[PDB]
Protein backbone atom coordinates (compact mmCIF):
# COMPACT_ATOMS: atom_id res chain seq x y z
CA UNK A 1 0.00 0.00 0.00
CA UNK A 2 2.96 2.44 0.37
CA UNK A 3 4.58 2.10 -3.08
CA UNK A 4 1.41 2.77 -5.14
CA UNK A 5 1.17 6.00 -3.08
CA UNK A 6 4.80 6.83 -4.02
CA UNK A 7 3.79 5.93 -7.59
CA UNK A 8 0.81 8.29 -7.18
CA UNK A 9 3.26 11.09 -6.30
CA UNK A 10 5.36 9.92 -9.30
CA UNK A 11 2.70 9.85 -12.08
CA UNK A 12 1.04 13.14 -11.00
CA UNK A 13 4.35 14.99 -11.39
CA UNK A 14 4.84 13.72 -14.98
CA UNK A 15 1.27 14.12 -16.39
CA UNK A 16 1.70 17.77 -15.35
CA UNK A 17 5.21 17.77 -16.95
CA UNK A 18 3.53 16.42 -20.14
CA UNK A 19 1.00 19.27 -19.77
CA UNK A 20 3.78 21.91 -19.68
CA UNK A 21 6.18 20.37 -22.26
CA UNK A 22 3.19 19.80 -24.66
CA UNK A 23 2.25 23.47 -23.99
CA UNK A 24 5.86 24.37 -24.95
CA UNK A 25 5.49 22.16 -28.11
CA UNK A 26 2.27 24.07 -28.98
CA UNK A 27 3.82 27.50 -28.08
CA UNK A 28 6.73 26.69 -30.40
CA UNK A 29 4.34 25.34 -33.08
CA UNK A 30 2.75 28.71 -33.95
CA UNK A 31 6.30 30.18 -33.87
CA UNK A 32 7.18 27.52 -36.51
CA UNK A 33 4.06 28.60 -38.46
CA UNK A 34 4.80 32.37 -38.10
CA UNK A 35 8.41 31.92 -39.32
CA UNK A 36 7.20 29.78 -42.27
CA UNK A 37 5.43 32.72 -43.97
CA UNK A 38 8.22 35.08 -42.77
CA UNK A 39 10.95 33.43 -44.89
CA UNK A 40 8.46 33.03 -47.81
CA UNK A 41 7.93 36.80 -48.26
CA UNK A 42 11.63 37.64 -47.73
CA UNK A 43 12.63 35.18 -50.53
CA UNK A 44 10.10 37.00 -52.75
CA UNK A 45 11.45 40.31 -51.48
CA UNK A 46 15.05 40.40 -52.73
CA UNK A 47 13.97 38.82 -56.05
CA UNK A 48 12.16 42.02 -57.17
CA UNK A 49 15.12 44.37 -56.50
CA UNK B 1 -2.20 -6.27 -6.48
CA UNK B 2 -4.24 -5.86 -9.74
CA UNK B 3 -4.29 -2.05 -10.06
CA UNK B 4 -0.56 -1.35 -9.51
CA UNK B 5 0.01 -3.73 -12.46
CA UNK B 6 -2.50 -1.64 -14.52
CA UNK B 7 -0.61 1.42 -13.26
CA UNK B 8 2.60 -0.29 -14.47
CA UNK B 9 1.09 -0.48 -17.97
CA UNK B 10 0.18 3.23 -17.64
CA UNK B 11 3.55 4.58 -16.47
CA UNK B 12 5.61 2.62 -19.01
CA UNK B 13 3.58 4.10 -21.86
CA UNK B 14 3.73 7.60 -20.32
CA UNK B 15 7.56 7.68 -19.87
CA UNK B 16 7.97 6.47 -23.50
CA UNK B 17 5.48 9.18 -24.63
CA UNK B 18 7.76 11.65 -22.75
CA UNK B 19 10.86 10.13 -24.47
CA UNK B 20 9.28 10.35 -27.96
CA UNK B 21 8.11 13.95 -27.29
CA UNK B 22 11.63 14.81 -25.98
CA UNK B 23 13.27 13.61 -29.21
CA UNK B 24 10.58 15.47 -31.27
CA UNK B 25 11.06 18.74 -29.31
CA UNK B 26 14.88 18.39 -29.72
CA UNK B 27 14.37 17.72 -33.50
CA UNK B 28 12.39 20.98 -33.59
CA UNK B 29 14.91 22.79 -31.34
CA UNK B 30 17.95 22.43 -33.64
CA UNK B 31 15.85 23.71 -36.57
CA UNK B 32 15.05 26.72 -34.35
CA UNK B 33 18.84 27.28 -34.43
CA UNK B 34 19.02 26.76 -38.25
CA UNK B 35 16.15 29.20 -39.02
CA UNK B 36 17.67 31.77 -36.61
CA UNK B 37 20.67 32.37 -38.93
CA UNK B 38 18.45 31.86 -42.04
CA UNK B 39 16.44 35.04 -41.40
CA UNK B 40 19.64 36.88 -40.23
CA UNK B 41 21.79 36.60 -43.40
CA UNK B 42 19.06 37.83 -45.77
CA UNK B 43 18.65 41.07 -43.73
CA UNK B 44 22.34 41.74 -44.56
CA UNK B 45 21.63 40.65 -48.13
CA UNK B 46 18.71 42.83 -49.30
CA UNK B 47 20.31 45.78 -47.46
CA UNK B 48 23.39 45.62 -49.72
CA UNK B 49 21.47 45.64 -53.04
Amino acid sequence: NTLLKTEKEELNRRIHDQAKEITETMEKKLVEETKQLELDLNDERLRYQ
